[PDB]
């Protein structure tokens, strides 16, 4: 495969190979009083300040050097730059990959087959901002005269977890907008308790499709049409209160939604990377355009960090570095997404999505399989929960995990004086600090003796309390998550996730894992109806079935 | 480190190497029509039926009998007896294990110290029906004489995940019921969002904390506390809308609770394994104490199904020794939860805390460190929702990741005459015979055909279509996800994890491992105050501290 056959790649190995135990973080940074200069960035984004502190991590400055130099010898620049001109770089379904058009705040022309796309995004952003304006100010009135009061996404995947992490991080944002509802699961549980909660003439269900055919997304859209129906009965009151996110025009009109709010995107907006889009309605319903606007605004300045800083000082790929670092070399399979924010508390499951379907993949460009790891698991929990979780693992397992630390330095909610962000702030700092130096075998031997113990119990316990420590973490800061340092953020993650996946020679942009599991999924369906019992399957999924045939009918 | 001279684990160690390259499910599946019956097990539990299916895994009937003949040699039925009966087997805390004593409906008699534990329980147990009788019913007034209507459960880790998972899962059961709030972060957001949206006057907030010095929810109890009393004003309504939940009684007198307040526990009730005891007082409250006394039954059915059973029928030593092959001779790091059920969203991350920080560890009962992996990464997402996120890497990664797939047959909602469930049930299925089965070159190569693409575009695509398979996976499945049923299940990985703990020879029940990061935050906390530059720790903390400093001051 391209990487293994990298010969940057292969100085990268051998260095590992034979250094690999001089990487001790505490003697690290016992001598270099200067790591954190060294191994740091900061970013004036004219909206806040962000931190970007890699120095806690197992790298020394020629490893470093040999990571920028695998980055070059693997075209990661010449990569970037056919992504933003537009070039046909999903290349499995010959297409485009221009989130970054969504963004281009400064509508320089980016042309696909030789035609500007910016007229038709800056033409669906228009239409956003005009209806949101008039849902928001209550001239947009449901089938009885009624404001609307709640808007329910419904979607899956890319449609539903980007739109939902965004308003959900933005709250504080959203006074004068109506309820969001997310529902995505095809398991009824969820529009159900869902529909519970609402009165249908003031809802606005935002159905989010390209195709408006995806088989959880229209099952949810009929079932809540069909609610909305048993309340309203007249069929043309559907038009005020069902919306699309799509390009079908035809579905649309015979679902019962006027095409004039079909709110279009494009084949090169890949549905992980499409809150930027149309998909994001329910944010811009949320937090009103101007903050949707602001949103993007980060995304794009990020977007010009990525494309014209020296690779040696560009966030993405240091970050993309970083991961290459441990999952190749270190062989590590998980990457920690620890954000220190309430708000954020659907951060690291967004990129679930963004990282884990952009990156695990197999098969390289040449259609070669790769003979290396790719993308990692992705996890996480907001701090300070995820300490009182599962932190004793990170800190006494026998797993290395690379962590991301996040936080902004001012908080949306400063009560008591600052009491509670101040507490919140000293466990982001202290829990990386404690990765990194952990506690020797003399430093614990020294405090049992001070607590007292006997000698037999202190040699008892002692190994017990000992910190191997050289744990290494990335710590993030940022001055204040407003719209924009979110957008900025999230776009930094999409830029890490591309960069890895042209080190790799992966197609990041594609998704062809999942057509086995539909394809046997549509199998299944007709089998389950009636008493039959099922025997064309392998024993397993039969037995399965023929279980859940025998429990039907149990009290 | 004593797992790894344990002969049979040797055995099994070298079985691996000689056959590994053996085990394809394809092939087991074509060469053996009983595949399912002899890898499978149906539990009947009187209150619903689990089927164990652990056929799709790379296992075989050699493989499994070397499993459980590592189970005996390393002494899991009498480790299983020494909990049950109150030994001290928490041994680097000195303490007993006995969460099954708080679900023990039985009351056979369990001694600890010379004294039978069950009187206690049980008292605390008729005080939280009481009390939940009293709420419920409008009895319990606050001090403007109004009914409770919300319930507010401040606690963290342990005194959190718990409740909040069992009341998202039996929401169905909560008609009547007060809405219940969970306040977990120390991050003021957590808090500041839920007070905007209550009335001191008809709120009632649970303090939760063992040790009751938990400094996040201390904090957050006391936030909560000058929150009410601005409106109050009167110093004797807080005994009106605040309990505790705790292990100290004196701490909690302490911070000004009345005493009759209070629901006990126990010093070994750890805390995640805590909803059982008092600690579960808000599903109780959401649900009915009659519906809690039910998730209790759940329990009580699984703990005599792990003390009774011959371990080669065993639900939770099987589920352990599978997850002892993957993780010590295949050497996977994760393991996945996967509930095809919306309303056990919060499952998996509620068994990140009772899986990892139960075996997240690496020093022995002898001391001595361990020379082998111990406890995974447990992660997930419900489907379908997980499948339209990150199962593309699960198919087509370079990743092996044991999977549990878990669905209840009957929903709580049969809405559309059972379509969505239909659907839901078809995916749960297809995608397990999915990872099992993949799509070879040849399969791929014929659909490309039958799709009419040119020989360019097919050679081209052929290779991203294939599918290697061979990914294995438990499925779980139950006729219906009640408050007994769900007992059973969140028992059934408890003593999953206690199961492996004793093969790992390491200390499922102790956590010395959150002690450092707790120390260094109180250390932080008093150099954060002011603007001066903080200059003693390493470059790192000190460059964070003092940009945090820099930008405490900006205006964005």
């Amino acid at each position: 495969a391209a990487l293994t056959r990298d010969p940057q790649f292969q100085k990268l190995q051998q260095w590992y190979r034979e250094h690999r135990s001089e990487l001790n973080l505490r003697r690290l940074f016992d001598a270099n009083k200067d790591r954190f200069n060294h191994f740091s960035l900061t970013l004036n984004t004219n909206h806040g300040h962000i931190l970007v502190d890699y120095s806690k991590n197992l790298v020394t400055e020629d490893v470093m050097r040999m990571l920028v130099d695998l980055a070059k010898s693997r075209g990661v620049e010449a990569a970037r730059e056919r992504m933003f001109n537009g070039e046909k770089i999903n290349y499995t379904e010959g297409r485009a990959v221009l989130h970054v058009a969504l963004r281009n705040r400064s509508n320089t022309p980016i042309l696909v087959d030789g035609k500007d796309v910016m007229p038709e995004v800056n033409k669906v952003l228009d239409k956003m901002k005009s209806f949101c304006q008039r849902v928001r100010s209550g001239d947009w009135k449901g089938y009885t005269g009624k404001t609307i009061t709640d808007v329910i996404n419904i979607g899956i995947g890319g449609s539903d977890l980007g739109p939902l992490m965004v308003t959900e991080a933005l709250k504080p944002y959203s006074s004068g907008g109506p309820r969001v509802w997310y529902v995505s699961n095809i398991d009824g549980t969820h529009i159900a308790k869902t529909l519970a909660q609402l009165n249908p003439e003031s809802s606005l269900f935002i159905i989010a499709s390209k195709t408006f055919t995806t088989q959880e997304t229209i099952t949810n859209a009929e079932t809540a049409k069909e609610w909305f129906l048993q309340a309203a009965k007249d069929p043309s009151a559907v038009a005020k209160h069902f919306v699309a996110l799509s390009t079908n025009t035809t579905k649309v009109k015979e679902f019962g939604i006027d095409p004039q709010n079909m709110f279009e995107f494009w084949d090169w907006v890949g549905g992980r990377y499409s809150l930027w889009s149309a998909i994001g309605l329910s944010i811009a319903l949320h937090v009103g355009f101007d903050n949707f606007e602001q949103l993007l605004s980060g995304a794009h300045w990020m977007d010009q960090h990525f494309r014209t800083t020296p690779l040696e000082k560009n966030a993405p790929v240091l970050l993309a570095l970083l991961g290459i670092w441990y999952i190749n070399c270190f062989g590590c399979e998980t990457h920690a997404m620890l954000p220190y924010d309430q708000y954020l508390h659907r951060f690291a499951a967004y990129f679930q999505q963004g990282d884990m379907e952009s990156n695990g993949k197999y098969i390289t460009k040449s259609g070669t399989r790769v003979d290396h790891q790719t993308g990692p698991i992705v996890w996480g929990e907001p701090g300070t929960n995820g300490q009182h979780a599962f932190y004793q693992l990170i800190h006494q397992g026998t797993k290395m995990i690379p962590c991301d630390f996040l936080i902004p330095v001012q908080t949306q909610h400063p009560i008591r004086k600052g009491l509670h962000h101040k507490i919140l702030l000293a466990n982001f700092l202290a829990q990386t600090e404690a990765l990194m130096r952990g506690k020797s075998t003399e430093e614990a031997r020294k405090e049992l003796q001070a607590a007292g113990k006997s000698p037999e119990d202190l040699e008892r316990l002692l190994p017990h309390k000992v910190f191997e420590g050289n744990r290494p973490t990335n710590s993030i800061v940022f001055t204040k998550l407003t719209p924009f340092m979110l957008g900025a953020l999230v776009a930094m993650y999409e830029h890490k996730i591309f960069v890895q996946g042209i080190i790799w020679d992966i197609n990041s942009f594609d998704q062809w894992g999942v057509e086995l599991g539909k394809q046997l999924a549509k199998k299944i369906e007709p089998e389950l109806d009636g008493s039959a019992q099922v025997t064309s399957h392998d024993a397993s999924t039969n037995g399965l079935i023929n279980f859940i045939k025998q429990q039907r009918e149990a009290r």
